[PDB]
């Protein structure tokens, strides 16, 4: 009895080889809102024709781009279609992910607040939530 992502979304989450894989489902398992993740990592078939040549730019970065295999953006979504005039709804789908980790014994965080996303109430109005980044630790 609970929610499911897309096809096309699922696909995005269900890519990733990390335990993200886990906070990301698990979450519609253990979260009172719903939603979908609509962007995910990517792998070498990305990276390889992007550069190939072994990516000489870089030695061992960080998870930053998602081309790590570590990130995906998700939506608040409500009866079955985005919301972005529920700002509360936000608020439990936020929690919705880290609550995961919980069960899980993973960690993991995510950027949509005012706190360093630099806002989270009008951010909304752009279509993409201006955040919803997630990232396994
Ligand atoms: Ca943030
Ligand atoms: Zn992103």
């Amino acid at each position: 009895m609970s929610f499911k992502f897309g096809k096309n979304s699922e696909k995005q989450l269900a890519t990733v080889k990390p335990e993200l894989q886990k906070v990301a489902r698990r979450a519609l398992e253990l979260s009172p809102y719903d939603f979908t993740i609509v962007q995910g990592i990517r792998t070498v078939a990305q990276s390889a024709q992007n550069i190939a040549n072994g990516t000489s730019f870089l030695k061992d970065p960080s998870k930053s781009k998602h081309i790590t295999g570590d990130a995906i953006d998700f939506a608040p979504y409500i009866n079955g279609k985005i919301d972005w005039n529920d700002l509360e709804a936000f608020w439990a789908v936020k929690k919705a992910f880290e609550q995961a980790g919980k069960e899980l014994g993973i960690k993991l965080r995510f950027g949509a607040d005012w706190n360093a996303s630099g806002d989270y109430h009008d951010e909304i109005k752009r279509g993409t939530y201006d955040g919803g980044h997630v990232e396994l630790v």
